[PDB]
């Protein structure tokens, strides 16, 4: 009726979902997470304090094996937009971060769900801006003609290879 | 069916669980918490302010006597990953901390549960990065040839020996 089609689609896939548990049903393979980084601005290079302040655009993609649906049943609907707090999210971490509060470094609002089939799961896309404060060891031997290299390490803090890759 | 085995495992052990109460059933012995510390970086040594800024990796391990299960009933499942806010956590404190807000010094996301038997409980593993700001009394008698010793005290603020060891 007047209820949008996306309303019953969300009710259908969120019925038995439990966002506190890892959403994988297959035998023993992990959940593959793909990370993409875009650099937008180098805000600051603090030499006396030796940290780098970066503005980047982050994109994460993975397959949620519990959120698939058949488009033919929902008006040929293939995508749906949902809040990031309603589903399971990987705990991607910056190992050498100088900021512990993720509220001051990230802005997560919504996720995009694209069905792969009723039992195939749905591909999840996560987009968000970030401001990373990373520790950098600066070699000022050739100052002021020096070249610096900054390394950012990303990974999961609690999940090993058998769970998240 | 299509529901992952870990879904009904969580429903089984979280049925009567109450995370607001200490999870011990034995006669009078306390809960033994083992703490492990790894130093990753000395961020700063503020001499005029006399505090030390440390980047450490913390591991906490204890047995939850209410969260045991029999693996034979759940597809030989022995581990499970859960959110840290779903179970009881010890109130480990840094006595000489200069920062009261734990959001700015810690990053707790998930815990690992390993069954010890149906009525034996489960071993809980807690991993998280920290940035400790500890007050240090600096003795600059031999400056700039001085050696400094920094002490960090850890314990529970509200639980005594008979509860948490
Ligand atoms: C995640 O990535 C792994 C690669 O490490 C994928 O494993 C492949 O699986 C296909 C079958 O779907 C095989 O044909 C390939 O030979 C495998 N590659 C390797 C290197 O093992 C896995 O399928 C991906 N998807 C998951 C785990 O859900
Ligand atoms: C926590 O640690 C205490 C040690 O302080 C453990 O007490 C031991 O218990 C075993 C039996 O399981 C005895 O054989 C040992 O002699 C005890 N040692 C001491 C020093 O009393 C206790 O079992 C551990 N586990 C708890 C309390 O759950
Ligand atoms: C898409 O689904 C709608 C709803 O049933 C249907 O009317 C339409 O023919 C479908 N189109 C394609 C290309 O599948
Ligand atoms: C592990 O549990 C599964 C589930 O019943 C069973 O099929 C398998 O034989 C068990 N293996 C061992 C080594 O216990």
């Amino acid at each position: 009726p007047d209820i949008p089609i996306q309303y019953e689609l969300a009710n259908n896939i969120m019925e038995n979902y439990q966002k506190g548990l890892i959403p994988k049903v297959r035998k023993g393979s992990p959940i593959n997470v793909t990370l993409s980084l875009q650099l937008y601005q180098i805000i600051q290079v603090n030499e006396p304090q030796q940290y780098l302040l970066l503005n980047a655009w982050a994109v994460e993609r993975w397959v949620d094996q519990m959120l698939g649906w058949d488009p033919s049943e929902f008006d040929n609907e293939t995508e749906i937009m949902a809040r990031h707090d309603d589903i399971w999210l990987p705990d991607t971490t910056l190992y050498n971060s100088l900021e512990m509060d993720d509220s001051a470094s990230k802005k997560l609002t919504h996720v995009k769900l694209t069905t792969l089939g009723k039992n195939q799961g749905a591909m999840v896309e996560l987009l968000y801006p970030t401001i990373y404060k990373i520790s950098c060891l600066l070699n000022l031997k050739y100052f002021p003609f020096d070249t610096q290299t900054c390394r950012m390490t990303f990974g999961s803090w609690s999940f090993d290879n058998s769970l998240i890759d």
